[PDB]
DNA sequence: CGGGCATGCC
DNA sequence: CGGGCATGCC
């Protein structure tokens, strides 16, 4: 019945981790600072092998609790302002994958973007996935200042969800200054 | 064949001179400092009066000679987020007149506003539009934090220009503050 | 590149 | 209200 997807961290049996100038990633702040519609990797770890036909999919959703059932979408101006395949209103991105899938909920309204997930090739320890973020942070109409995480679930083809973790984004102009600010601020006045 | 409007100062045979918290006026600069969707009085002096049917265009035009050539629009956000007749691509409208016309140029794409020119009532010395910036100077997709100029035309009803006169307009959330700093700018740099 | 400005907002 | 912050940009 809920519209808000769920962000707690479910690490699962399989042991489903995430890993980590265009952006930096703060480990303190569990946060990416990049830039827009500049390709940011996420490595995908797991200690046990998913099965065949496993996807990830990748949600974003509102921190702050009085935005939380607010659809994250992209702002009209980078609605207007093109891969071919993505949606102009979907924020996130997938590239370097032939086999991306765009999905908007037709009861939660959501928007997410899939791909198949795939092994880490024999000598390989983790997969990466090649997200960009069509928005900054900042935009008027869209994210309006407001900050975001991303959920990436690793779910089965049937649909059971096998793992979810989450990180906050800061997508913005600056991210290695931006980063030194918030850092400060933890240590300062968190 | 020029596309681009003619802002030159004619105060022509009729002596057409335009006269002038929300907002504040710049003698020295010739510049409105206003906030968005608040309506701005524009008073409209003569020194003889116009003929009947004569009518009165607001056009903006940015001021940067690299963007003069650009039409100016209100952004995708403005547009998206009404009074049923201004179109939602224009930036100026006109509150408190049952005569207004909005123009699309089929040649030139410029937008303009036009309402009739009334006479002073017997006793009264000027008359009074008012207008209204729908998007902040800053606006993403839109003026982008370029300067514009309105240009006021005093039209007679065959078309011919009667006067012409511009101020230059930021449209801002603290017209006090941000005046203060551009005159003493000028005061100190000019 | 990085310090400082420009500007909606707290 | 107004000083200071937040943030794309010079
Ligand atoms: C944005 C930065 C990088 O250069 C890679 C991918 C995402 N983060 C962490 C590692
Ligand atoms: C995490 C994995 C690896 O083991 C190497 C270096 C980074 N990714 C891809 C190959
Ligand atoms: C914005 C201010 C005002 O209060 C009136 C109309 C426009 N300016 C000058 C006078
Ligand atoms: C300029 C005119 C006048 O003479 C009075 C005060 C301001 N407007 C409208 C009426
Ligand atoms: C802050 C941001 C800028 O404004 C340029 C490009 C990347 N960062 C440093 C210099
Ligand atoms: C600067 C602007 C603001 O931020 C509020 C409203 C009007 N001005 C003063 C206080
Ligand atoms: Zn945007
Ligand atoms: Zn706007």
């Amino acid at each position: 019945s809920s519209s808000v997807p769920s962000q707690k961290t479910y690490q699962g049996s399989y042991g489903f981790r995430l890993g980590f100038v265009t952006c930096t990633y703060s480990p303190a702040l569990n946060k990416m600072f990049c830039q827009l519609a500049k390709t940011c990797p996420v490595q995908l770890w797991v200690d046990s092998t998913p099965p065949p036909g496993t996807r990830v999919r990748a949600m974003a959703i509102y921190k702050q609790s009085q935005h939380m059932t607010e659809v994250v979408r992209r702002c009209p101006h980078h609605e207007r302002c093109s891969d071919g395949l993505a949606p102009p209103q979907h924020l996130i991105r997938v590239e370097g994958n032939l086999r991306v899938e765009y999905l908007d909920d037709r009861n939660t309204f959501r928007h997410s973007v899939v791909v198949p997930y795939e092994p880490p090739e024999v000598g390989s320890d983790c997969t990466t996935i090649h997200y960009n973020y069509m928005c900054n942070s900042s935009c008027m109409g869209g994210m309006n200042r407001r900050p975001i995480l991303t959920i990436i679930t690793l779910e089965d083809s049937s649909g059971n969800l096998l793992g979810r973790n989450s990180f906050e984004v800061r997508v913005c102009a600056c991210p290695g200054r931006d980063w030194r600010t918030e850092e400060e601020n933890l240590r300062k006045k968190g």
